[PDB]
Formats: structure tokens, sequence, C-alpha cells
């Protein structure tokens, strides 16, 4: 695809990856380079820096306050008093002024602007944070916090029942607690009153509290974010924290009974002896239909039209793709038609995976549900590719270096047989030195280095009360943590599919 033959295309995630190949193959030219940001569906990360390469952006002073930006730390005395409040909105803008100049500017705004004149004066002090929690100036804590994570203090129960308020403490919370970064900001989080905290930030609250062996502070937490929590998943989460803790047996029957299927409903079942969840069977009898399965274009096409779909307009996509061949953007379409109430766990292309054993089998599905719903051109916002969603660094590394297939290029990854055969491959690597599938999991997501750094802590995985769910909760980087337990629940689904099933209690055993 030329550059000519690409700007004719939607934008889109696709769009954007050809782009980014030209710009990585030195094919796009200055001149190409003019319009090119307005071609570009996601204009973030690599693609961006890519094209700045060729043309830097100036971008963006508001022409409203251009000339605030002509003063420094030496003349702000001479701005105009709209110009100084600009400038202040910044504090390593603060903490550049000398310290005379931060008294003049606190009494010009202590009227008007006393949020700017309580970060003035703190940083005339040793510790802006000391006396910013002095004050309980709930928006400079946060821009100080914002400024730099090393403040750290002890806050009294006034202070932090004040800060969930703020946009910024779920981020804020979450971050020191998964990272177990601020000791004195966890700690004093323990005194939050769980009437004042929802949904994760409840949660993360009541990981904080069993952190610090506070059972019944962590229990209210997470009675609390199961009472909130929008998504069915997350509040079986938290149910499970609750059972965890205080051992009702009303809670894990509730439990038990989710219409989520996650690790912490199928747990529940297993422990109460109640059935396996019913997997739906899509088996369409039509082979065929006109739809280009390997067209990457095509399927950001019907992707924005079935998210945008009505109800009625899902009825009439739902039949076109009930094929064989377009078996997964079916079950893509059916997932939503019915507001996500079944579980539907398809195995397409079958045929590249069926040699090997049943437990590979179903750890190759699990990991492909997860990636792309078994879209065999799925590209991400990373553009990793096709149903394994491998990164082109990986995929030529494998199809190079190791698999020398002729003529190889990273699309192959978009060919089921490619995707399954690559991912079965490095499945082997990852496997071979974790072992457990939850492992393999959060390895084949976040790299094998977080992993083993994450599993070589003696405060991860090891033996504890609430091990290994505890663990669960910390692994410090968010995408793989979710992705982590929602693979091993697709695990234990296939398996049990694949008549080879095992008890998910054997698999939290293992984790230990
Ligand atoms: C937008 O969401 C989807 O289409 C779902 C299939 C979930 O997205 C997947 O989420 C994984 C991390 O949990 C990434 O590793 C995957 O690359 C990512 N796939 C894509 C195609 O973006």
């Amino acid at each position: 695809y030329s550059i000519e033959k690409l700007k004719k295309e939607e934008n889109s995630l696709a769009k954007d990856y050809y782009i980014y190949r030209l710009l990585e193959k030195n094919k796009i030219s200055k001149k190409d380079a003019q319009d090119l940001n307005s071609h570009i569906f996601r204009y973030i990360g690599k693609i961006k820096s890519e094209l700045e390469k060729i043309i830097p952006l100036k971008p963006y002073i508001n022409p409203k306050y251009a000339k605030c930006y002509t003063y420094t730390a030496n003349t702000i005395l001479d701005a105009n008093l709209t110009c100084q409040s600009v400038r202040l909105n910044s504090l390593v803008f603060i903490a550049s002024l000398n310290s005379k100049d931060r008294t003049t500017l606190a009494q010009t705004f202590k009227n008007q602007r006393p949020d700017l004149t309580n970060l003035l004066l703190a940083f005339n002090t040793s510790d802006p944070m000391s006396y910013i929690v002095q004050k309980e100036d709930i928006n400079g804590f946060f821009k100080l916090y914002n400024y730099s994570k090393k403040y750290d203090l002890d806050l009294n129960t006034s202070l932090v029942n004040k800060l969930p308020n703020h946009i910024g403490f779920k981020d804020f919370a979450q971050n020191i607690i998964i990272k177990k970064e601020n000791p004195k900001f966890r700690h004093s989080m323990l005194e939050i009153n769980p009437e004042n905290v929802s949904e994760d930030s409840a949660f993360y609250l009541g990981v904080n509290a069993l952190t610090y062996d506070k059972t019944e502070l962590a229990y209210d937490f997470f009675k609390k974010a199961a009472q909130s929590f929008k998504s069915q998943s997350n509040k079986d989460n938290a149910i499970f924290w609750m059972w965890l803790i205080k051992n009702n047996e009303e809670d894990l029957k509730t439990l038990s009974q989710s219409s989520s299927l996650n690790i912490y409903s199928l747990y529940a079942k297993e422990l109460t002896n109640t059935p396996f969840p019913k997997i739906e069977s899509l088996n369409p009898s039509k082979k065929k239909n006109n739809f280009n399965m390997q067209d990457p274009f095509a399927w950001q096409k019907i992707n924005k039209q079935i998210r945008d779909a009505n109800a009625s307009q899902l009825d009439v996509l739902a039949k076109e793709f009930d094929t064989q061949e377009t078996l997964p953007i079916y079950a893509y379409i059916l997932e939503r038609k019915n507001n996500f109430k079944k579980h539907y766990f398809i195995m397409p292309y079958y045929d590249n995976i069926k040699d090997y054993n049943k437990t590979r089998q179903a750890l190759i599905l699990a990991i492909a549900r997860q990636e792309s719903r078994f879209i065999p051109t799925a590209i991400s916002v990373s553009y990793a590719l096709g149903m394994m969603q491998f990164m082109p660094f990986l995929a030529n590394h494998i199809g190079e270096k190791e698999l020398k297939i002729p003529n190889f290029d990273q699309d192959f990854m978009f060919k089921p047989e490619i995707a399954y055969y690559f991912g079965n491959y490095h499945l082997n690597y990852l496997e071979s030195r974790l072992k457990s599938p939850l492992f393999v999991a959060y390895a084949y997501n976040g790299g094998i280095g977080f992993t083993n750094r994450m599993l070589a802590r003696n405060d991860m995985f090891k033996t504890g009360k609430f091990e290994p769910f505890l663990s669960m909760e910390l692994v410090p980087y968010q995408e793989s943590r979710i992705y982590g337990k929602k693979v091993l629940a697709n695990y234990i689904v296939y398996r049990h599919l694949l008549n080879d099933s095992i008890k998910i209690s054997d698999i939290f055993e293992n984790l230990i």
C-alpha cells in the first residue's frame, strides 16, 4: 500500500498501522508528511514520534496567553496579573521562582486565588507537602503529588477522608498501593471511611487494608466495592474477598450464582458443588459469505458498524455473518447482541491446533480469546497483530531468525495458521520457564522479564493467609493484572470444553 492508496481509506487503526510501516521504512517524504496527521486515527505513541522526526510540531500555545510565555522566573513580576496566574499553574515554574518573589506573589493572590498562595508559600519551606497537608488544601495535595511522587507524610483522619472527592484519588490510591510506594500515605488511608469511597477505590482500599492485616476494615471496603461496582465481574471479585475474610456462606452462595463467568464465580461454583456454567454452542450451517477475513480494512469498517449498531441492526449483521468462515465475527456480534449475558468460547481454525495436547490447546485458545476474540486481522493500539496479537518485533524474530520462513512478512500474523503456530512456539518458551498458565499469561502480556522480577520478590506468590489471591491483586501493572485473571478463566473453560477438566483449586495451589 502506497501512501496515496492509504489516504483513500477511512481513518482507522489499520490505516495507522500501514502508515506506521511506511514511516519505519523511511518511505514517507517530508512532502508526504505535510497533511498526514489528518489521516491518522490515533495520533499517539510511535506513529506520533516517527511523524515528528519528519515534521516537528511547534504547537500549542493558546494565542490568548502567548505573551504570558515570554516571561521567565526572572521577569514574572513584570507580567500583568492574568499572565502571572497562568504561569503559576505550573509547580515547576513555582519551584523555580526565588523565595522573595514567591512571598510577593502569595500576597498578591491571597484574596482571589488562595490555592496559588498556598503553593507559593509551601515552596518557601523545605517540605511543600507538609505545608499543603497542614492547610488541608486538597487540590494542592494532588498537584504536589503529580509534581513529585517522592513526597510522603502521615495524613490525619479528616484529611484522608477529603481525598476521595477529588478526581485524582482513584489513580493515586491505585498507584501507591500496587507499587507499594508512599508508605505513610498508604498507612494513613486505613482511616478512610468506607462510606466516602466506592467502586475501584473502595476495592483498592480493601487490598491496602489486607496488607496491614486490618481484615475488618478490609471487609468493610470490599463490601462497599461489591455494592457499588458497575460490572458484575468486579462485583464478584469484591464478594470473593468478603467471603475469604469473614466466611459468610451467603456471600459464597451469591458468588456461585453469578451471571459473570470469571475465576471467582468459577471457584465459588467448584467450592459449592455447583455445575459448571453453560457455554453456548455456535455451529453455523452456512459455510461462507463474501467477507474477506484477511482484509484488515474490512474488519475496521465492520467493527465500527457492529459497535455503533442499535439492537435492531445487530440482528441483520448476526444473520449476515452466521457462517463458518466468519464465525469470529458472528460470536463477536452475538456477544454484544445478547448484552454480554451468554458465554461464547469458540474454537475457530481448529485444524491448526487439534494435534497439540488438550492442555496446550486450551492455553492457546484462552490467550487468543482475550487478545483478539479470534479476529484474524486484529490490530491493537500498539500495532500488535492477528489472533494472538504478536508485536511486530517478536513476530519478525520468530518468523525470520528462528523459523526462517521464506518471504516472511509480519503481516503473516494475520493468518490463523501462523498466529496459532507462533503462539504455540512462544507459549512453549514461556511455559517451560514459568509452568503455571497464570504466570504464562502474565509473561505473554507483560514480558517474561517483569514476570520473573515479580516472582523473585519475597512478598509475591509465596505462602500466606490470603495467598495466592492477594498476590494476584498486587501484580504491579494493571493491564497484566487484569489480563491474567481473564486468561485464567478462559483456560479453565477451554480445558472443560475439551474434556480435559482441571479444578481451579489445583491451579491456585500451584501458584504458591
Ligand atoms: C479493544 O479490545 C479488544 O478488541 C479486546 C479483544 C481486548 O483487547 C486486547 O487486550 C489485550 C490486553 O488485555 C491486548 O494484549 C490486545 O492487544 C488487545 N487486542 C486488541 C485487538 O486491541
